[PDB]
């Protein structure tokens, strides 16, 4: 995350790290044995932490949990990311208490305007490296129509929103990934792509989470 804050401990109790013997994304915990990631984060050996604010040090609170199941979207891109969601089944249920908890689904897609909460352990540079220990936080608002294509022209689907800020300092970015974009409570977006961070112009680009409510409870129901 650029430009953002210090979440505070557990602030942010659905954010998940995958972990392979290091983050490499985020992801959303949306019940107790299922968590939302972008398809682009699929790897084998995924390791599910949950409870985490201080990623390098074993603080209190933490659950790791292996995926038992890694659903990439069937239909997703590699190429235009279109379709960037994937669906991680834990092997064991995770217990859910304060510091550990589901984010809802949306019951109807955000409007422009709408202000969000974007999260995660990504690099906090627009140019250069630095990851950060502890969770980091953003307040975005996503953007209109017009204006994502207008940044990203022939590059967004319906499946795809932009957040942000196009005077730059304010992005996700690397280690971000995945990670959740949630709006007055529910998960609206997936950090899944953009040009460079932080950069003029050139906003966050999010899997539109309301188009993928049905998909996600029918794969749910099935596995
Ligand atoms: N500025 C950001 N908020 C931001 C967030 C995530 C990433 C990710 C993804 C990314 O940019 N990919 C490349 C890419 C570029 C253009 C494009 C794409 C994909 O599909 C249609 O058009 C990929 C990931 C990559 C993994 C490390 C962080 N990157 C980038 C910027
Ligand atoms: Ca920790």
């Amino acid at each position: 995350i650029v430009g953002g804050y210090t979440c505070g401990a557990n602030t942010v109790p659905y954010q998940v790290s995958l972990n392979s013997g290091y983050h490499f994304c985020g992801g959303s915990l949306i019940n107790s044995q299922w968590v939302v990631s972008a398809a682009h984060c699929y790897k084998s050996g995924i390791q599910v932490r949950l409870g985490e604010d201080n990623i390098n040090v074993v603080e209190g609170n933490e659950q790791f949990i292996s995926a038992s199941k890694s659903i990439v979207h069937p239909s997703y891109n590699s190429n235009t990311l279109n379709n960037d969601i994937m669906l991680i089944k834990l092997k064991s249920a995770a217990s859910l208490n304060s510091r550990v908890a589901s984010i809802s689904l949306p019951t109807s897609c955000a409007s422009a305007g709408t202000q969000c909460l974007i999260s995660g352990w990504g690099n906090t540079k627009s140019s250069g490296t630095s990851y950060p220990d502890v969770l980091k936080c953003l307040k975005a608002p996503i953007l209109s129509d017009s204006s994502c294509k207008s940044a990203y022209p022939g590059q967004i689907t319906s499946n795809m929103f932009c957040a942000g800020y196009l005077e730059g300092g304010k992005d996700s970015c690397q280690g971000d990934s995945g990670g959740p974009v949630v709006c007055s409570g529910k998960l609206q977006g997936i950090v899944s792509w953009g040009s460079g961070c932080a950069q003029k112009n050139k906003p966050g680009v999010y899997t539109k989470v309301c188009n993928y409510v049905s998909w996600i409870k029918q794969t749910i129901a099935s596995n």
